[PDB]
RNA sequence: CGCGGGGUGGAGCAGCCUGGUAGCUCGUCGGGCUCAUAACCCGAAGGUCGUCGGUUCAAAUCCGGCCCCCGCAACCA
RNA sequence: AAAAUG
RNA sequence: GCCCGGAUAGCUCAGUCGGUAGAGCAGGGGAUUGAAAAUCCCCGUGUCCUUGGUUCGAUUCCGAGUCCGGGCACCA
RNA sequence: GUAGCGGGCGUGGAUCCCUGGAUGUCCGAAUGGGGGAACCCGGCCGGCGGGAACGCCGGUCACCGCGCUUGCGCGGGGGGAACCUGGGGAACUGAAACAUCUCAGUACCCAGAGGAGAGGAAAGAGAAAUCGACUCCCUGAGUAGCGGCGAGCGAAAGGGGACCAGCCUAAACCGUCCGGCUUGUCCGGGCGGGGUCGGGGGCCCUCGGCCGAAUCCCCAGCCUAGCCGAAGCUGUUGGGAAGCAGCGCCAGAGAGGGUGAAAGCCCCGUAGGCGAAAGGUGGGGGGAUAGGUGAGGGUACCCGAGUACCCCGUGGUUCGUGGAGCCAUGGGGGAAUCUGGGCGGACCACCGCCUAAGGCUAAGUACUCCGGGUGACCGAUAGCGCACCAGUACCGUGAGGGAAAGG
RNA sequence: UGCCUAUUGAAGCAUGAGCCGGCGACUCACGGUCGUGGGCGAGCUUAAGCCGUUGAGGCGGAGGCGUAGGGAAACCGAGUCCGAACAGGGCGCGUCCGCGGCCGUGGACCCGAAACCGGGCGAGCUAGCCCUGGCCAGGGUGAAGCUGGGGUGAGACCCAGUGGAGGCCCGAACCGGUGGGGGAUGCAAACCCCUCGGAUGAGCUGGGGCUAGGAGUGAAAAGCUAACCGAGCCCGGAGAUAGC
RNA sequence: CGCGAGGGCGGCUGGAGGUAAGGGAAGUGCGAAUGCCGGCAUGAGUAACGAUAAAGAGGGUGAGAAUCCCUCUCGCCGUAAGCCCAAGGGUUCCUACGCAAUGGUCGUCAGCGUAGGGUUAGGCGGGACCUAAGGUGAAGCCGAAAGGCGUAGCCGAAGGGCA
RNA sequence: GGCCAGAAGCGCAGGGUGGGAGGUAGGCAAAUCCGCCUCCCAACAAGCUCUGCGUGGUGGGGAAGCCCGCAACCCCCCGAAGCCAGGGAGCCAAGAAAAGCCUCUAAGCACAACCUGCGGGAACCCGUACCGCAAACCGACACAGGUGGGCGGGUGCAAGAGCACUCAGGCGCGCGGGAGAACCCUCGCCAAGGAACUCUGCAAGUUGGCCCCGUAACUUCGGGAGAAGGGGUGCUCCCUGGGGUGAUGAGCCCCGGGGAGCCGCAGUGAACAGGCUCUGGCGACUGUUUACCAAAAACACAGCUCUCUGCGAACUCGUAAGAGGAGGUAUAGGGAGCGACGCUUGCCCGGUGCCGGAAGGUCAAGGGGAGGGGUGCAAGCCCCGAACCGAAGCCCCGGUGAACGGCGGCCGUAACUAUAACGGUCCUAAGGUAGCGAAAUUCCUUGUCGGGUAAGUUCCGACCUGCACGAAAAGCGUAACGACCGGAGCGCUGUCUCGGCGAGGGACCCGGUGAAAUUGAACUGGCCGUGAAGAUGCGGCCUACCCGUGGCAGGACGAAAAGACCCCGUGGAGCUUUACUGCAGCCUGGUGUUGGCUCUUGGUCGCGCCUGCGUAGGAUAGGUGGGAGCCUGUGAACCCCCGCCUCCGGGUGGGGGGGAGGCGCCGGUGAAAUCCACCCUGGCGCGGCUGGGGGCCUAACCCUCGGAUGGGGGGACAGCGCUUGGCGGGCAGU
RNA sequence: GCAAGGGUAGAAGGGGGCCUGACUGCGAGGCCUGCAAGCCGAGCAGGGGCGAAAGCCGGGCCUAGUGAACCGGUGGUCCCGU
């Protein structure tokens, strides 16, 4: 949906298998379809002043050190890239 | 013409695919109660199971043949 | 506080 | 095909962390009753599924066998 | 583009052809704002007309992304016949029905790259005391395998060739500048130095020896106009000789076209050989910067993290759940730094291979808008849809469709 | 008793053809299998590429057939497999070119669908809605209200007059389309004449806007969505597939 | 001359290419696919000539006129079949010459052909004014990419406003 | 022919508007401007403003008339849909925005700037021909079609934009000329008869305007009403009543009334211009619909009912953001069915659906690990895996009909018979009530009676064995309405017996221009046969000079559409469902986002003490083991008050007096006691690790709050990611 | 044993005693036949039964009582095992 730190979201498929397991008798499919897996967003308001960032939360974490960065800057409105970017 | 359901004591229903035991209510018959009739009470009887045969040790029961009984379909031109 | 007809 | 509970009086079902076999109903004998019920009494009958083994002994404890009932998954 | 007037210019070297420059309305990424493309309306500075109203004229004012104290300086935007990479991604069909499968990661859509793009210096391959970046071709091989084990799909190693190339960083460690803080000899941000690995690097003591750009330059050479180029006369039939008849000749040139018909020697040419003030291009051969140059002995300081790794859901590979690894990765859990970590088809144990989680990297390869050359290629119902004033006329709201016609 | 085609059977009243002239259909690539014309033979043969040529051909053995077969395999071998077996029984000997026939994969002898899918173009027709404007001659009926009179204890209510309501009436414009005739290579790809319905309303109409293809819109017929809509048009997949 | 497909000979036409023996290659042979492209036939001098509002005559011009100009009669529209404005259309406007074709006939005519003219605004209508629906769109939100919403601002008229 | 324009100033009509004087929690405190309060005056005005109309200095224009070219302009009457305009009244559905324009203060400035006057100047860009209800636009055409707005004269008729004629202005439709047949179109008339026509009075006719009489059932009371059925209408002359403008008298128009008298076949003398009635069906009604075969009894409709929805509503669109719902809030929104109004709307929850049920049953991940397996020398690394704990769903329990739906059979019976109020029995979840009823429903069927008719498969009234009505896919009625469907009458008539005549436009002839489908080739006859069974084309026979023109349709299996019916193809599409398989969507557990603090109860391994009442028997012996040859004192023997087991018998610990005491076989019992153990059964009590359920809080997340580094509300839930299982024709492929 | 047919007492019928050849390895030669299936079968080997013996015995008087492959399940074993 986005992704910030981390990166987007791939486009997974799907199994409908109707069957014993291969460990009783065989195993048939009945249908492969397109999913989408959405990459388990969240929102985040963080301290550096007053920002907002939408961490691929699993990364949640890499907001703050990235705010354990004073770079010495005064308002900009956003100091995000900076931030976001400085970053690495 | 074709399907499918059904003929069991007097009437109305079971029992039949799971073969040897015919069950129920009503009424018929006898005895009580009552002045008497009902009602109620006690006790009995009664069926070639539609027919003509087949298979079987044994056929209401299973398989075919008609006889009436009941239902459902009989559409396109 | 009470179980039809002739 | 796996996982569960089972088999006890005619019938429907109980139960000790081994020591008797018991209820409810049907059924029969009696009282009471206008009638028919409901009440009230006394019973009646058991290889506790079949086998072993455990124990001094087993309804019961465990192995195994057959019938019965419940639950879940397959099906070329 | 010839046909015409009407005028003119050229050996005082025109026209023409090559190179560089100049001017280049308006619309179009379109960029002052607007807008129904090619039109309308404005800010600021300056200059024209008597010029204050009006009106011309020249500059200049989009937005977005990177780097300096507020202004700035570099960049981007759109287009391109295919070819290329990525992100998305069908159905018809096939299976003589159809759902897995197939067609197919194709058609198409989107972003991006460029003369190519991609890939690329091993956490590789796979059984070889082995190999040694990658890409392309030939094999290997319709093999191995995959598969309602159907239809059907289908490698890799190894061997031949083409090409040939290797390299920077992150972290230890040292210095420096800056802004925060619990004003602690401390924390992290930015530069510089070091350091790049199958085993190395940092830091301490012990011994010091050069190759070389993928970037900058220069010339050659090659494009972009051109010049030189051999040798035949007479007669004859004919409308017209290049034919025919008789004597010749050139040839590094007997390719071709053209001239009234079939010419080596008529014209343009052909073989062969010269040419650039100018602008492109250009290691093919050479110059110069950048950068790179050793061996032992000790600590046990560094060696790329929400990563490996395990689990759930998927994709790629010949692999369709299979005994199913490996490579990718959305979700959850979640390490270690060489007594480290991955791989060699579940899993162990041996044996061996390789160093993940940062990046760049020529060439050989692909394509044909464009220039040239050939054709047991077409010759005007053919060949391109167009040999001609065609993507036109005409048709359709539009997307779009789309002729005929040569002597 | 025509030609062709299709047929058990056609002059056939079965299909096709107006006539002529052009265009018009068994191909090529790669595998494979027979046959055949050649080279060489226990052997035969090169790929890609390098070198020359500029319509010279060389080189190149990686590789590929063939020389041994049996067996699922281990494995063995003129044998082998099954088996205890010295029974038995099943299997048990060429390449490279060219040309031809036919097979496999490619449309693959040639035309022809109805349809499926992707990406765009369309509401200048038609349906709905939104903004802003217009339009509806003349007649008719005569609601509520007011006002006056009457009525009653007060009221209700009743009366005249006034008043002018309404998916009200007749009927032009305007909108529509009932029945009939005509029209039927039309004046016209829906028209003309007569006759009909509505006509202050759920009205009609100009201009400016918005909604779209399994989607829109729909006082609902699967109607309308640019003259054929039970799923638009255009281009593409595409030479879809066609046991006809 | 060949069984035949064809092959030679000869005569007119034509006027610039052609191609032996013997061989090799194919886009290689048509009468039919309601085939495709073009040409020309048949029906056929047939149906039609587009509203039943209607014509007649005298002069003109002219190569030639029922069909053009003029005149006098007759008839038809007259909430039009008449005037004015929007839209759309783009020179069809006026003038001089003209008739091949275009007019369903004719044509001296024309809305046709060639040439030359013609459109004049502070007050009319638009813009250097205003907003509507709705568009667009700094910010801002959202989407795999395209892109979807959207504040302000801007655009947008037959409505407001102005001599 | 008797007008047009025209400033200021005059008049005449209007439209706008109270004037004061003080205060002030508002207009995102800036206004002396608004807005609100307070009190002197004033009031169906005046004044002040602003329009329209006349008037206006003055300019302009100005026919019919001959040769080929002359110069007024006044007076009444009618009179708007236009103007004054933002006028008035009434009503419910409650009726743009912004700028210009006024006014108020801010910043700033007052040497600016504005306001009124007067003179000089300045004043860009674009459109402007022409067609424009059509031959110039849209329809391939010089197409009988389509196209928005304004003006649109006069007379006549009740009125009018109607109808007839006609001004101005413009047309006579881009082939003509003759004939004078059939037939076709369009049009007129008709003896006698009058629906006999025919599916049907289809069509055509009759009637038609206005004024006056006069009009029934039925009714929701409005209406049925133009009900029906009649009479009048022209022209001349006489008298007379009110109106509007004048002026109160005259002309001028506007509505009437009463008498006479004239003419025709006829007076709305032509054109416009209803025929009517009785009775059924359906639908309440006006409306809407299949553009191009269906205008309806179909859709809609007010109205009734069920149902969802508490607001960040439900529901719809979208991947999302967000939007619609709605700047609404249950007297509101969404979905469904029925369909004004009247009287009503029965019985059945067995099966399906929906709603309700903190129990049980079953249940996926996941939790859990008894136990087993593969490996190594090993520690280990890996694997399978039982109990048990586990949602929604389903099973199960129950409600529910204006939820889907459903709503019986066979026998007998009365004192003539008939029939059956009564009875018997089988089945059911329950057995169709009211009202209708051979019906838009009835097969038999033209049912059977009545009515209507000379005659009636239709129609109307009746009766039921209702093949197969029936209550909200409503039932039965119903005034009014209908281009709706059926049956009758009257009137009128060519629809008809039965056809005839006449007019025009074609057809026909001449001159000019000149198509189309179709077409194997044609030299293309009849009858009998024959043949693939319907022959111009074979056979036999029979007829027949050659070629045209006007006409008719029997044939050429005539034309046109590769049959729409039927079947076939392992063709295609749309639709359905409890067909298969999916997907969207919705439900759901486990995880992530995700945090504090309590309460509580489970399951687990520990550990810590109890726990165990057969029959003999010192008596509440658990089990086998060790055992001699056993321990108290810090002191038992006995005692009380006490928490605790239990069946009571019989106990498990407390404490002080007290102070000696106390054992092991015993004798029996299947088995023997002191004490130590390890352990079976069950319970209790602290600890590990996991769980579940209840509350409280805030800080994430979410919603809001005069613009918040915040304050409220909600709150670890919701939402969202990953994963589990389920529902799932809403959609897709088959 | 059960449908019909053919066959049959010089037994294929009825009874009795011992048995388990309702074997393992094979299989000449044929029947039938598109394929692939189905059917008969002497004989050899091994190790057995019944009979003194000759001998008979690879199910049943005979013809129906059945289903390719693929995919799996249970066993077993000389095989393979990246």
């Amino acid at each position: 949906s986005g992704k910030r730190p981390i990166v987007a979201n791939s486009i997974q498929r799907r199994g409908k298998a109707k069957r014993e397991g291969g460990v009783g008798k065989k195993t048939t499919g009945i249908s492969k379809r397109r999913q989408y897996p959405n990459l388990q967003k969240v929102r985040v308001r963080v301290a550096g002043q007053e920002i907002t960032f939408r961490v691929a939360a699993s990364h949640i974490p890499k907001v703050y050190e990235l705010v354990e960065r004073a770079k010495g800057l005064k308002l900009e409105g956003l100091s995000p890239k900076e931030i976001k970017k400085e970053l690495l």
